[PDB]
């Protein structure tokens, strides 16, 4: 006897699909049989991070021989992969390391989803109502003719980046987000409050909606995070939407809009994993892109600057090396974040 609005019922059914998570983890080659997702613990995942840090130590020492082979073998033993007939590959590039961190990140958010969906049943409540209660996060659908829908649609469409031309986006539905406790934790005192994008894999939304956006743990290798262990946002919808990792066959995903208390940004042209130690008073890191929304179109929504598009050149160019195409924003404390809107997005490849 579900008491939820049907749109919220659809949302819960989408993000609590444990079998869809199983599929995604198999595409990342995690062995869903040898280590079932229902048999996932924080300790298993912590040991995996510690193995990745040992791998990082080998990479920074230029040790691509025995020491790296066994450090990788230890990671693959603690986090079982199914490579079928092939031999597990060595991890020595930053991207190869990053791919394994992303795998561990999905496991951590799936672990939260498993505890939630397997949590104590009722028989008095519809299952979706139980799962929704166990989120401790209000999800309120907004009317498609509403003003909020119009401005979010404009933000989504007007900040789609030109270099992301292989797909367009259609807003299927829109929910207001109010996670228990975030208002009382939020740094209302800080300036430069912006409504910014965050995209994530479908496996992670139960954890994100339940536990909020959070920092990478200390046991994670620092070089996996280009601007340090923070929470990353964009002002271009498509740059965040790329981190949904939607596909031709799985072209439905979610995008998150959050009020971000940026304060004073430490501006940077290129990546630095140690950027948090460079704050020294400032409250956020801004990686500078060559294209960004301009102030002329900025609007305001419940106290936050919505950086509506179109985007234009910023004259930013890094002579030292590589230049970011688009901005990214990083805060290092979740009390600078308040989740606001959840977009159900169709990817039209
Ligand atoms: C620029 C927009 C953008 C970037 N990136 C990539 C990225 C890179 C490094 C990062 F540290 C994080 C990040 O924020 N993390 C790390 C993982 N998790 C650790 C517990 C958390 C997840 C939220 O709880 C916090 C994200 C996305 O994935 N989506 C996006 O929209």
């Amino acid at each position: 006897e579900s008491q939820l609005d049907l749109r919220v019922q659809e949302l819960i059914k989408l993000i609590c699909n444990v079998q869809a998570m199983e599929e995604m983890m198999m595409e990342m080659k995690y062995n869903t049989k040898k280590a079932p997702l229902g048999k996932l613990t924080v300790a298993q995942i912590k040991a995996g991070y510690q193995s990745l840090k040992k791998i990082e130590d080998c990479i920074r020492a230029g040790q691509h021989g025995r020491a790296l082979m066994e450090a990788c073998n230890e990671f693959y033993t603690r986090i079982p992969h199914d490579f079928g007939l092939r031999t597990p590959p060595l991890i020595r590039t930053q991207k190869e390391l990053s791919e394994k961190i992303q795998l561990l990140e999905a496991l951590g958010d799936i672990e939260i989803a498993i505890k939630l969906v397997k949590s104590e049943r009722q028989g008095l409540e519809h299952p979706l109502d139980q799962h929704y209660r166990n989120l401790h996060c209000a999800l309120r659908p907004l009317d498609h003719e509403s003003y909020e829908f119009k401005v979010i649609s404009q933000y989504l469409q007007s900040t789609h980046a030109p270099t992301h031309s292989d797909y367009t986006m259609t807003l299927l539905d829109l929910f207001e987000v109010e996670k228990d406790g975030e208002k009382e934790a939020f740094r209302e005192d800080l300036h430069n409050r912006m409504l910014l994008w965050h995209g994530s894999r479908m496996s992670n939304w139960v954890g994100i909606l339940s536990h909020g956006l959070r920092i990478a743990p200390p046991e994670a290798p620092i070089t996996g995070y280009m601007f340090g262990k923070g929470i990353y946002f964009a002002d271009m919808s498509s740059k965040s939407a790329n981190y949904c990792f939607a596909s031709r066959l799985k072209n439905t995903g979610l995008l998150l809009l959050s009020e971000v208390a940026l304060g004073q940004c430490n501006e940077l042209l290129e990546a630095n994993p140690k950027a948090e130690g460079l704050l020294q008073g400032k409250h956020s890191t801004k990686g500078l892109g060559k294209m960004a929304p301009s102030s002329a179109h900025f609007v305001t929504l419940n106290g936050s600057t919505v950086p509506l598009g179109p985007a234009s050149d910023t004259g930013i160019l890094n002579p030292d090396g590589y230049t970011l195409n688009y901005n990214e924003y990083i805060v290092y404390n979740p009390n600078q974040v308040r989740m606001r809107y959840l977009l159900k997005v169709q990817f039209n490849f």
